[PDB]
């Protein structure tokens, strides 16, 4: 009926219909339009203080809590959605990825490479499409797959 990892679900607040994606944690109010080898991603890092490794090229010693974290991201969709920001200027400033110096970009990639949920998204994501927050061992990430 629908692509992989949709679902139907009903905003709270408005009532009408969206459509949500649990493996990628998108959502949007359009029914989703519509696997390669390789695909190609740029994300954005937000750590805390659970992370792999608590530290980053912007701080020494990430405290943040995950709670904190989440908050971050949330707000980084939020402009990015409005178009207030654009994905490469908040990942160049914000991530605490080294991949912030490159706007974000990790090249392409395949299965088996990555974390498991990053490499979910990044293959349930279409060309052009964003995701949610995703979770893994480094902490939560919005991933822009470009290729
Ligand atoms: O940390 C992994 C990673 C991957 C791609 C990059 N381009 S520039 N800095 C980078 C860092
Ligand atoms: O995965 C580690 C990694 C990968 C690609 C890179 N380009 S430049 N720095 C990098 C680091």
């Amino acid at each position: 009926k629908l692509p992989p990892g949709w679902e139907k679900a009903m905003s709270r607040s408005s009532g009408r219909v969206y459509y949500f994606n649990h493996i990628t944690n998108a959502s949007q109010w359009e029914r989703p339009s519509g696997e390669p080898a390789r695909v190609r991603c740029s994300h954005l890092l937000v750590k805390h203080s659970q992370s792999r490794r608590p530290s980053s090229w912007r701080q020494e010693k990430i405290t943040r809590t995950k709670e904190e974290a989440l908050e971050l991201i949330n707000g980084y969709i939020q402009k990015i959605k409005s178009g207030e920001e654009d994905f490469e200027s908040l990942a160049s400033q914000f991530s605490d990825c080294s991949s912030a110096k490159a706007r974000g970009d990790l090249g392409a990639f395949s299965r088996g490479q990555m974390q498991k949920p990053f490499e979910d998204a990044s293959f349930a994501l279409r060309t052009g499409e964003m995701s949610g927050p995703v979770f893994t061992d480094s902490g939560i990430h919005i991933i822009l797959r470009t290729e």
